């Protein structure tokens, strides 16, 4: 769409306020032209096509029920670009800021959110196991990171290297809800998931045992499901990184925590120079040393905490 750069205001799927990069032709357009090649948000329509049609207000006000899956996704989406452009300074998922685009209310009763290879698509949940899900930040950041990860090293996703994928995701997903300030937390997908359930989530990186995933390499998970079960061994890389950011003993090992900061900039690294489309655990684990040694030296305090962080969790 050509036209001229405005803002307009909306509410969230959680009620919540916000302002919107906006762009006036004829219609106000959920089209933000101030990142990158621009941030683009569609309307799927309960269908399955994509990614159905760029999203057209009359008024520039989007406080419809209807809006709100698009306010989050169109917002969270920038907020997501800025943690990367100034926490790394990567411009945009490629690097080279290719506009992001997402479709929202994708199909009917949708439980999911996924990258399609080339956009985010964002269900609307059945209203009972998860409400829309760009409402949660995580989630938004989760989807954007798997294009990251697919520009960068590329993951496979399946087994070893589709749970490194995961936990990726995840990581990312959490840095940039501490990033926004969002009542941080170390679990994932909490704003949206089960509505009448409170206090619990999806996935828990301080404990994944709480839901059932492995926290442990012993507990791997070995079969054929998902993937080989790339949204369960997640769990144990989740650990490690809870782990080498806050610190604390776990089966007997004891780690110092580094902070956050620093554990986005070790993974950051790990991903962008050192891993590869097969990589597996025991990869990661040398990946992280040796983007830890880049960084800090292989004296640091910053090393030791990544090894007892992955000696912890039985990865090596
Ligand atoms: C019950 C669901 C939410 C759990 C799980 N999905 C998830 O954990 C998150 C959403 C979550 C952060 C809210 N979605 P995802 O990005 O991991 C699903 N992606 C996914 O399955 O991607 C595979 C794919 C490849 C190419 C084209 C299309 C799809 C799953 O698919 O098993
Ligand atoms: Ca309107
Ligand atoms: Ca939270
Ligand atoms: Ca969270
Ligand atoms: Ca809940
Ligand atoms: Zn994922």
């Amino acid at each position: 769409i050509t036209g001229t750069s405005t803002v307009g205001v909306g509410r969230g799927v959680l009620g919540d306020q916000k302002n919107i990069n906006t762009t006036y032709s004829t219609y106000y357009y959920l089209q933000d032209n101030t990142r990158g090649d621009g941030i683009f948000t569609y309307d799927a329509k309960y269908r399955t096509t994509l990614p159905g049609s760029l999203w057209a207000d009359a008024d520039n006000q989007f406080f419809a029920s209807y809006d709100a899956p698009a306010v989050d996704a169109h917002y969270y989406a920038g907020v997501t670009y800025d943690y990367y452009k100034n926490v790394h300074n990567r411009l945009s998922y490629d690097g080279n800021n290719a506009a992001i685009r997402s479709s929202v209310h994708y199909s009917q009763g949708y439980n999911n959110a996924f990258w399609n290879g080339s956009e985010m698509v964002y269900g609307d949940g059945d209203g009972q196991t998860f409400i829309p899900l760009s409402g949660g930040i995580d989630v938004v950041a989760h989807e954007l990171t798997h294009a990251v990860t697919d520009y960068t090293a590329g993951l496979i996703y399946q087994n070893e290297s589709g749970a490194i994928n995961e936990a990726i995701s995840d990581i990312f997903g959490t840095l940039v809800e501490f990033y926004a300030n969002k009542n941080p937390d170390w679990e994932i997908g909490e704003d949206v998931y089960t509505p009448g359930i409170s206090g619990d989530s999806l996935r828990s990186m301080s404990d994944p045992a709480k839901y059932g995933d492995p926290d442990h390499y012993s507990k791997r998970y070995t079969g054929t499901q998902d993937n080989g079960g790339v949204h369960i061994n997640s769990g144990i890389i989740n650990k490690a990184a809870y782990l080498i950011s806050q610190g604390g003993t776990h089966y007997g090992v004891s780690v110092v925590g580094i902070g956050r900061d620093k554990l986005g900039k070790i993974f950051y690294r790990a991903l962008t120079q050192y891993l590869t489309p097969t990589s597996n655990f025991s990869q990661l684990r040398a990946a992280a040393v040796q983007s830890a040694t880049d960084l800090y030296g292989s004296t640091s305090q910053e090393v030791a905490s990544v090894k007892q962080a992955f000696d912890a969790v039985g990865v090596k």
